[PDB]
């Protein structure tokens, strides 16, 4: 967790600012990982929800973040959320939730002020994919309001670059919705 403490100590080092543009770094990172699964993991659908409480949910129907034991002796999902680019989202969020469908099972993990909980094996499923929820820390960010039009423009770009990918955007704050798809 030394990397995460470094991000929390100097957030602007990692996301440039703690204003609106800094806040949107977090949604870009999680969206990017979901969209990466379209080229790499045969995902057909990405969904982004702007939650009523300021949180964000991103989901894909890709391979699912690996849950197998990493060489560092913890589930790979914990390595991802502490070491890869998306670990900045974990560092600067009060909490994150991860749901994974892979290897014939649902899996659930939580991060509480970036600290991993205990990976839980849930029910059997033939489905695959990943859901990440995160709640930006208002102690870090001078604004916590995501901009629907800013997010829409990024998702339209990502649909155009990933032909056949459906991207759904839902604003739970006001009900606005958009679906992006290029054949
Ligand atoms: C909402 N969707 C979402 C959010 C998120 F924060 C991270 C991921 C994600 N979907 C993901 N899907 C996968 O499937 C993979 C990738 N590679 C292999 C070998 N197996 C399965 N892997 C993921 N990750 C591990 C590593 C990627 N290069 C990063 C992130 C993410
Ligand atoms: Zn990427
Ligand atoms: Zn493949
Ligand atoms: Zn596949």
């Amino acid at each position: 967790l030394e990397g995460l403490e470094a991000v929390r100590k100097r957030p602007g080092m990692y996301i440039g600012s703690t204003g609106e543009r800094g806040l949107h770094h977090l949604i870009w990172e999680v969206v990017d990982n979901a969209v990466d699964e379209a080229m790499a993991g045969h995902a057909t659908k990405v969904r982004v929800r702007l939650l009523a409480d300021g949180g964000v949910e991103v989901s894909d129907d890709g391979r699912g973040i690996p849950v197998e034991m990493h060489e560092s002796g913890v589930p790979t999902v914990d390595v991802v959320m502490t070491q890869v680019g998306v670990s900045v989202v974990n560092a600067l969020s009060t909490r994150m939730e991860v749901e994974i469908c892979r290897d014939g099972y649902q899996w659930f993990q939580t991060y509480d002020k970036s600290v991993p909980g205990t990976l839980k094996q849930g029910e059997k499923t033939r489905k695959t994919g990943t859901v990440v929820r995160f709640w930006p820390d208002p102690d870090v960010f001078e604004t916590t309001t995501f901009d629907f039009e800013t997010v829409a423009r990024r998702l339209q770009e990502q649909a155009f670059l990933n032909k056949g990918l459906t991207i759904e955007l839902i604003d739970e704050r006001d009900g606005k919705h958009r679906t992006f798809y290029y054949p």
